């Protein structure tokens, strides 16, 4: 129920440019006598001159990459040059710049190596990529391009009775549409890598059909390879709930789910069924909590007690007290929007410091709506290393814990 | 349970470059008279110029080496040409620079040889590749640059019923792939000798 659907993605790591200027130097010497008269002269010439009509040549650094359950074999992607609010050229790869083989989960070219360049726009090798002047003048100005992935066109592999395998007239290409007509795409974040991967699904509306259908929590045990471990799940000893990770949904699946949730019994986002189209991203947070085990904290809290840490939905202390960790900026990446986020508990007045500059330095109640659980999230942008300290500090009437807590990355989020 | 896979490697041995410089010289005499009065001149042009856009032309010389337990029909590999921290051209050779029989445990050419030149960027042998005037101005400085394989392509063999073999068509990269799922990767270096296997594994998953 997992279709192979290699995914691919091109990256950039710097940009050439090149002038099409012209120089030129030149020496006179001239004598001359006439009867008495003379006359003796040096001449200097020098000449630069640029003519517009290919004035500017350049060439990009790129590198292939993987991510799926597949291999692809004679990758060839397309690129798309913006320069500002527009386009420049649209290249397909010629012949030098193949894509041989991609193992799934890998770069091309291997990983000690350095990147490959890429200057020509005709189908032969010849034809260096031509900027004209206006562009120009907006690079030396200060701006700057990115590149961009359209499609890509690959070969997939199939033994026939022969005992070899064959790879000729074997498009993935005419294998995109109809999967992305019966799936739903589901993307894993980790902190150093990513997973995108379509699961089947099974479609309401007509009765003729019988496709095996299941749940998200389901979904993502069967997708990647989870290990349910004692009601968590477990992947590749990481730990995965509905509540220990971020979820995030377009708006149209977080409408679809909001509104399908109210007839369900169950307040919970993993035993909703799977629908047809929908795209889900599930990102690991950073910096755990736990207070019974697992917790990646440089420095432990105040004011702790352990009755019943297990996590979510059994955190069982209700005094009074403060709570306070100093974090230095230097051991997390600058200048990103970092979200904070845990749950509820019952106690009357709880009030949280969350100092860091550059920042939302606000600091508010908390509002507590009952004894029930319910999450709580803020976002603030990361400052450039300072050991100036980020320090959570949360002061309470009513509660000493609720042991769920933690600080995530909320990624595609620069600065400057 | 060895499985067959050849290991290709380039190896560098001289860089040639070539500067594209533009003279000329010029003699003039011119004489004059008039009615008295007279005149007479000699007149020299020195010239030199240089155009950038196709500035410094540059040609590699390379020599491919087997290391492994196949032969590989029609090698042609590729070349990722770096200066410093950065790259310059990336060559897929030609049908002039192919390679074209390699014995396991082999150089091409033979060993009793001189190396092999490439020179030029399009897919028929025309346009030498160029080199801009900043990476000029970076070699004359002092740094110099290398080489780097990536992949190659070649061909094995298979005998049919009829008796004899063919090499078309089959080409050795969609068996790459696999067996680097599978093998364990053993390399033996020796004080003149070096020698890559791969050897089948055994999952207990």
């Amino acid at each position: 129920l997992v279709a192979a659907y290699p995914i691919v993605g091109v990256g950039m790591e710097k940009l050439i440019i090149s002038t099409n200027e012209h120089a030129s130097t030149d020496q006179g010497k001239t004598v001359s006598r006439a009867t008495v008269q003379d006359s003796n002269g040096e001449s200097w010439n020098t000449g630069l001159s640029i003519n517009k009509g290919e004035s500017a040549y350049i060439n990009a650094n790129v590198r292939y990459y993987n991510t799926g359950t597949a291999p692809m074999y004679k990758v060839t992607p397309t690129t798309n040059l913006v320069l500002d609010g527009d386009t420049l050229s649209t290249i397909k790869a010629q012949e030098n710049q193949i894509g041989n083989n991609l193992s799934p989960g890998d770069t091309y070219p291997k990983k000690g190596l350095s990147p490959l360049a890429l200057n020509t726009m005709d189908q032969f090798s010849s034809r260096l990529i031509p900027i004209n002047y206006d562009q120009l003048k907006k690079l030396d100005a200060g701006k700057q391009i990115k590149l961009e992935t359209t499609q890509v066109s690959g070969n997939f592999g199939t033994k026939n009775s022969s005992g070899q395998i064959v790879t000729e007239g074997n498009s993935w290409s005419d294998y995109i549409s109809q999967i992305d007509s019966i799936s739903a795409s589901i993307i894993l974040d980790t902190e150093n890598e990513s997973y995108e991967r379509r699961v089947t699904a099974k479609n309401l509306q007509d009765p003729e059909d019988k496709t095996p259908e299941l749940t998200i929590g389901e979904a993502i045990e069967k997708a990647f390879g989870a290990t349910k471990k004692d009601g968590l799940l477990y992947f590749n000893d990481i730990p995965i709930d509905e509540s220990c990770v971020e979820l995030i949904f377009d708006d149209n699946t977080a409408n679809k789910i909001k509104d399908s949730l109210k007839t369900l019994s169950d307040k919970k986002i993993y035993n909703v069924k799977l629908e047809r189209g929908m795209n889900i991203l599930i990102k690991t947070p950073t910096y755990f909590t736990n207070f019974d085990d697992y917790n990646n904290y440089p420095s432990t809290w105040s004011n702790v007690n352990t009755t019943n840490q297990d996590g979510l939905q059994g955190s069982a202390n209700k005094l009074n007290g403060e709570t306070k960790i100093k974090i230095p900026m230097s051991e997390l990446k600058p200048y990103k929007r970092y979200v904070f986020s845990g749950y509820s508990k019952d106690p009357l007045t709880s009030n949280s410091i969350i100092v860091k500059i550059k920042a939302k330095e606000e600091k508010t109640d908390y509002l507590v709506p009952e004894q029930g659980y319910t999450k709580f999230s803020y976002e603030f942008e990361t400052t450039e290393k300072d050991s100036s300290n980020i320090e959570i500090t949360l002061i309470g009437s009513g509660t000493t814990y609720l042991d769920n807590l933690s600080i995530t990355e909320l990624n595609s989020t620069p600065e400057i």
